[PDB]
């Protein structure tokens, strides 16, 4: 059971795929258009370490939302280890594929939630977007 | 050559004292106006962590990593990526100095500054500390 909530989502890219995350996917979020949304962009406090901000961004968001592409395993995921090297709510986007063999071999939770395609692949064919959104938003409620 | 600062200095959080109250001071001690480039001052959310992190190190004459278990436990995974990327833990580079604050049991290879055990050579520490940044 979650404690201090402030967010219903907190939304985790590379800033490499900000034009799809702020002109696609936070759009159709404010589609309770009430909606609270962190991002490290307008809530990292410098006040606190880096990684008591990440825990406050996950810890108090209704869902965490990883946007995940080569961009954002080579250049963001590595602040992240730390927190799920020992936690297992969490919604993971594949943006763009990443081949398995780029990934670092220690990012081992990672590399199997891809394995078993426990993702949402954003579709490049425009016409399959509507399956997307909806698939989306059932998993976020 | 287009530095901002004279030392970055990266530091856990639960050492924050010492680095306060006798690093800085220290520093300071003779050389009043030194420019120190701190996260907690510089850090722009405008640029990811490890851009924030390259931009705090590249502008800075000398990076001071003030090392120990807090340090490694806590920060030195945000750090990695630097060190990793300029192949740091088979070679060396000038710009980077680190001091072992306190002892880290196994469970680079001797090239820091240690804190003293013994009070008498604290004065020393700070001499071999200012011909590093100098």
């Amino acid at each position: 059971l979650k404690r201090n909530v402030r967010f219903h989502a907190f939304i985790s890219y590379s800033e490499h795929d900000s034009l799809w995350v702020k002109n696609e996917l936070i759009p159709n979020l404010e589609k309770e258009d009430s909606i609270l949304i962190c991002l490290y962009e307008s809530y990292f406090d410098p006040g606190k370490s880096i990684s008591e901000n990440i825990v406050s961004f996950i810890e108090k968001s209704y869902k965490s939302i990883f946007v995940l592409s080569p961009n954002f395993v080579q250049n963001e995921w590595c602040h992240y280890e730390f927190y799920f090297a020992h936690h297992n709510h969490i919604i993971l986007i594949l943006l763009e594929p990443i081949p398995f063999y780029c990934i670092p071999t220690r990012y081992h939770k990672l590399k199997a939630l891809l394995e078993k395609k426990a993702y949402l692949e954003w579709p490049k064919d425009r016409r399959k977007c509507g399956l997307f959104w909806a698939n989306l938003r059932a998993a976020i409620n």
